[PDB]
Order: C-alpha cells, then sequence, then structure tokens
C-alpha cells in the first residue's frame, strides 16, 4: 500500500485539495494523510506538494501499424490521403518493425496514456500490444467492398480475431472493427459483427469522417465517385446508410470521427450503446473539418489521437491543445475541464475499463504531473494542465510506476 | 564567407532544391556548390543533406516584461484578464528580473526567431533588449485615459523613448506604442505619435482585440462600461473611434489583434502604411475569438506570439501549429506555406528590417532545421516543418551562429 499527497487531485470531474490517495492495485481511499495512516500504517507517504494527480488518459483510437509515418502520407484532403495509404502501405507497414512498435507503445505510457484502443488491419502488431503494460482493446478490423471476395476478407479477420482472443485477460480485450460504411459491404460487416455479438466484443467503426463519404452514401455522387470507379470498378455505393447503421443497434460501438454525421444518424446513435471518438488533429489535417460538439451533444464523446498516419504525435497533451484551438469559441477554462474529463473518464467508459477516475475501487491508473507555477485561481487548473504539460513525472498502471 | 548546402531552401515563397547558399553577414549568392566555389574559393562548404534552410522568424509583438507569468493571470475572457493584470503586475513584473529577461530572449533565438517587436510599458527591459543579439524594435508604450494626468504619462513615455533612442543602431530601433483606443485619450495619443512623426519611428497599437472594446467604442455600452465606471470613474468612451484611427494616417503602424475590426476600419487601414499583427493563441485564450483572414485580406498580416501574459510559450513553431488549428477550414498544405511566409518575410516587413527572406542582399538571418523524414511530396514541406519542428539545429543572425 502507498500514499501520495499532491497539491490537488483532478478526479477528473472535481478538484480535491488537502487530501491524499492510498492505493495498491486499486485506489483504496481518498482522505487526509492524518486519516489515511490510521487505516494504512503500513503505507509509506510520498508528499508531492508541487504536483497534481489525475487519471491516466485513455486513447480509444489509434492505428499502431502506421507508426513509421512522418511525412510519407498525403495530408490536406481525405481522398488523396486514402490514395496515399493505398500507394505506400506495402512499404510503410514493414518499416514499423517490432522495435518501432515497442517504442511507440512505451512512448504512449510516458506521455500519460494508460489505456488504448488499437485498430489493427493486418495483425502484425499483436505481439507488441500483448507485451505492453497498457490496457488495450485490440480491434481486429475488417475491410472489403466487393461481396464476391467477402469470404477471403472474413477468413483473415476471423483468424486475426482468434489469434488475439487467446491473449485476453483483465487488461487485454479482443475486439472487432468495421472499417467504414463505404469500404465494408453490408454482408461482410454483418458477418464480422456476428462474431462481436457471439463474444460480447466491443466494436469500432469510422463513421462520416469526410464530406466525400457523406455525399457518396447520400447521393452516390461526389469526389468518392471517381475513386470507386477507378479503384473498385463500382458505380454506386454498395450500402444503404440506414441499413448499415442498424447493424450496430445491439452492440457497444465506438463511432469514430463523426464530423459529417447528420441529425437522423445522431438520433439513432444516441439510442444505441455508443460513444463518439473525437480525433481533432486527424480531422483537421485531412481536410475533414471539425466535429460540432453542440450537434452531437446527445451522445457521449471521448478524445483520441488516431495513428501517426494522420497525426504528428500520439501525445494526448498535444491532442488536447489542438482540441482547444479547433473549438476556439468555447470558453477556455470550462472547455479545458470538459476536455480533461473526456480524455480520461469518457475514454475509459468507451473502452470498458475500470479506470479514468481517481475514485475508490478504480484501478490506480494515474499520472503525477508538475503543478503549473503561480496559479491564482484553482478553477483554471485544467486549462493550465493542458497548456503547460507535455510529460508526466510518474505514470502508474494498476499501481505500478512506469 | 561560408556555404551551406541543405536538402532544400524555403525562401520562404519558394522551395529551392539542388542549390546552396553563400553568406557572410548577408546572403551573397544562391547557386549550386559547383558554381559557388568558383566565386568563393575561400568559403568552406557545409553539406547538410538532411536539413532545410529557412529564414529566421520575426515575432513583431511581445510583452517581455510579463515573462514570469505562467498561471498567475486570468485566462478565458478579456476584461477579467485586464483586471488580473492590474491586480498582479506590481508583483509579477519584478519577478522577471535580469536573469529572467536574458533567458527569455536567449530562448527566443533558440526557437528560431531572429527579430522581435518588444512592447515595453515600464522600460526596465531596455538593458536586456540592447544586450540581446536579436534585431529589436523597442516600442515604448504609452497609456492614459484621463486627460488631466496626460502630462505625467507623456513625460514617462518621453523619458523611456529617449533612453532607448541612444542605443539605436542597425539592429536596435526605438519606437512608439499606443496601448489602445479605450485606454489612451486622443490628446495623449497624438502627443506620443508626434514623437514618432518627428523621428520616423515605427508605431504599434492594440486595435479591436475584444468584443467589449468594439461595443464600448461603438455604443458606449457593454461589458467595458462597468470597468470604466469602477476603475476610471468614466461613463463614456473618451475617444471617437474614427478620429483616433486617423491619428495613424501618416505613420508606419502595426495594428495588433484586429479580431473585431469592422469593414470601414479595414478599408481605412488598407489605405495606410500598415500591417496587421495576428496573435492566434492570445486571442483564443482570452475569449477574443479568431481573426478572419478573408475579412482582412486587403491588409498584409504577420504572425506574433504576444507575451507570456497571454501565451504559454514564445516559440513561433507553437504559434504556427495553433494558427493551423484556429483556422481549421483552410486547406493545410497551402495554409502552412502562407503561415511560414507570414512568420518570416511579412514580419520582417512589419518591423522594417532587411531579412525574413533567403535572397541575395538580405541579412543572413536563418534557421537550419531537420528535414522531416520520408517526405513524398515536396510541396507538403511547409506543413511538415510546422508539425514536426520545435527547435532549429542552428540559428544565424547576420551570419553569426547562436
Ligand atoms: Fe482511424
Ligand atoms: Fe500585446
Amino acid at each position: 500500500m502507498r500514499i501520495i499527497k499532491p497539491f490537488a487531485i483532478l478526479t477528473p470531474q472535481t478538484i480535491i485539495q488537502d487530501k491524499a490517495v492510498a492505493f495498491d492495485k486499486k485506489i483504496e481511499a481518498i482522505d487526509t494523510v492524518e486519516n489515511l495512516i490510521k487505516k494504512y500504517p503500513n503505507a509509506a507517504v510520498e508528499h508531492d506538494e508541487n504536483s497534481l494527480l489525475l487519471p491516466g488518459f485513455a486513447n480509444p483510437h489509434l492505428h499502431l501499424e502506421f507508426s513509421a509515418n512522418k511525412a510519407t502520407l498525403q495530408y490536406g484532403d481525405f481522398i488523396p490521403w486514402l490514395y496515399s495509404v493505398i500507394r505506400h502501405r506495402e512499404d510503410l507497414l514493414p518499416l514499423c518493425d517490432g522495435a518501432c512498435l515497442e517504442q511507440t507503445l512505451s512512448s504512449i505510457i510516458q506521455t500519460g496514456t494508460t489505456a488504448i484502443g488499437a485498430i489493427s488491419s493486418y495483425g502484425e502488431d499483436l505481439q507488441a500490444c500483448i507485451d505492453s503494460a497498457l490496457k488495450v482493446v485490440y480491434f481486429n478490423e475488417v475491410i472489403g467492398a466487393n461481396a464476391a471476395t467477402a469470404d477471403v476478407m472474413y477468413a483473415s479477420f476471423l483468424e486475426r480475431f482468434h489469434q488475439s482472443k487467446k491473449h485476453e485477460n483483465e487488461r487485454f480485450k479482443a475486439a472487432v472493427a468495421i472499417h467504414s460504411p463505404y469500404s465494408v459491404h453490408y454482408i461482410l460487416a454483418k458477418r464480422a459483427l456476428d462474431i462481436a455479438k457471439k463474444y460480447g466484443s466491443l466494436v469500432s467503426v469510422h463513421f462520416m469522417e469526410s464530406r466525400a463519404e457523406r455525399e457518396w452514401l447520400d447521393k452516390g455522387s461526389g469526389e468518392f465517385a471517381k475513386f470507386f470507379k477507378e479503384f473498385l470498378n463500382q458505380t454506386r455505393p454498395v450500402n444503404d446508410t440506414k441499413s448499415f447503421l442498424e447493424l450496430f443497434k445491439e452492440l457497444h460501438t465506438l463511432f469514430v470521427h463523426m464530423v459529417w454525421a447528420n441529425e437522423e444518424e445522431i438520433q439513432t446513435i444516441a439510442s444505441y450503446n455508443a460513444h463518439i471518438i473525437h480525433c481533432p488533429i486527424s480531422n483537421r489535417l485531412l481536410g475533414n473539418g471539425v466535429l460540432d460538439l453542440e450537434k452531437i451533444k446527445s451522445i457521449p464523446y471521448a478524445i483520441a489521437t488516431d495513428g501517426l498516419s494522420s497525426n504528428y504525435s500520439l501525445n494526448m497533451y498535444e491532442e488536447l491543445k489542438a482540441a482547444l484551438f479547433v473549438h476556439p469559441n468555447k470558453e477556455a477554462t470550462t472547455f479545458a475541464k470538459e476536455l480533461i474529463i473526456r480524455a480520461t473518464k469518457a475514454g475509459y467508459d468507451a473502452l470498458g475499463f475500470e479506470g479514468g477516475e481517481i475514485a475508490v475501487g478504480k484501478d490506480a491508473d494515474m499520472q503525477l504531473i508538475d503543478l503549473p507555477e503561480g496559479l491564482t485561481n484553482v478553477e483554471d487548473l485544467y486549462l493550465h494542465v493542458i497548456l503547460h504539460t507535455t510529460k508526466p513525472k510518474k505514470v502508474y498502471i494498476q499501481g505500478e510506476e512506469h
């Protein structure tokens, strides 16, 4: 058992001062040191009077296999990005070898993230993910818009799913991802989702990431038409949007991006066991705009970084700074608090892990960070944490310091 | 004489490959190494084939005296920020002692800035500024909304101006700043601007930073009314906006912030020898919104950071990232190019120094930075410079490496 007394605790929902945290694997008590040592005389006390304790972040959406990308893929516009992925992935993917994967995951921890949602298209990231101390939801992604080759795509997905499933434990979950409504034909999607139903697996889907997707699904026109004509020899979207969305009705689903989702889709998703995953940097850099947080207010959201295929870092502090800036008309002190909650508790909820909150009974998944100096107004703490922090002093996963 | 051969030169307006730069104090030639050594057999050649050369940044607006602020001033809303400045400045200002000023200026250079516009309200930053290797326009700021005490405010301004003027040389210019149209009564402003006229000094003014200012000047109402009533015992704005703006007609002026400027003001300023100074982080953090770059397209703009009184860093790379994000609907590859030009050449133009461009005859004020790896499309270089760079490998001011 250990006790840490910081300047303040961000729970994340509240700011607690004049209390410490007793923990082992889980958070056991939150009280004054005076009271804690009565209960835990065996716990050494660390006084960190110029530090803050907050939960470890969740990052519920990242494409680890693309972690060698720096400037190879094309930014600025979604369809050119997708062409660039198709062009470069055969070389880019193997460039992220075991050492690259291992280092990338270690750096996630070092920047204060303690739980991730890994989107895996090819499965060669499995060993690195099971080796990591992180909590991981390992989403086995399926893709395939041609009904005639669904069998091959399904068989690969199924094999990857079962390869991951043997490694399940309290910190590692095997899951299912559907690439998108434009790239996964209905029947193949349903087959993959039936595996999720059978096992109670979490599900992720990219939904309405781009305006091109919006127009293609709605009208069978727009910039995606040339892409489907050239790349897939298809003249029309293979899916009816509403029918596709209904496939997710009985599952726990992460709807990623969601920038271009419409009011009807939002009402439907609000009725589901669903979370939106907001990836502000990726959306802005790919010419996809900015998710409107009023429009989606009926559905809980969490923050993620996406992969290094459409981001310059996997550091949640960088993501949170960008989030402040792409929602520039949200008053900063209150929005910073919202952001910290949505990067910790909300993402843990999306991933289904017992953490993201400094509360009794939660796993001791925590960050110890420096207190911004000269703080006048304690309610400004959330904002100053985002602005001034880039690396925690200590990061704990189930009480173990990394 | 020296020669550097990088992967590419950002001039900033163009990307040049397969050429090197010969320089001493000034850039002397841009040509292949083969051609340069014929002209400059005395110049050693540095091959930096995994680097880029670009101009040093200009940062035409910074309040150096507030460089001890981290979390003391109140963010989120302009008038509460101003109250916090009034409350805390007596203690905050002396906290930035000589060592703080010296370190702050050194860090500006280390982050790739080679020229600044320093706004000085009290003059205790003069020694540090003259000591720095930076190019500095040292703006002596005047403030005072009470016509009855204009003499005292004017005398202090005049003394500070002349104290700075004795230090003028090719890299250090004495200049004049008018705090704002709400805080400097017309007659005092005109007296200070007459000094600028006499000496041909550059001028800076904060103009339409906040909506409160807009409403106060336009209608004599809004959130500034309580402030003027309580703090100054004034019931009405002391200035007519148009009359105040006309004071700047015959001067070279930097109009800072400009978020809330109206169409009439923009047309007037476009007819003046004037630049807008865009401070995206400061404006967003103080609840002032975002400058609309279409609205002001008729007036050249440059990027600045403001002081650490309303920013978390003085690093232009951080400012440029934030600029990408607060203008999220500007296509990223082209906007990044615009930003790099507006942080180098445009800011040098605003400050009146011969730099900000890698061109023959300009001062050799340059940055050598790492080339982002794996670059497929060279036109993406500007974007990847912003995303992946935080500290140059070398920074030159008039050819001297720092
Ligand atoms: Fe993704
Ligand atoms: Fe300023």
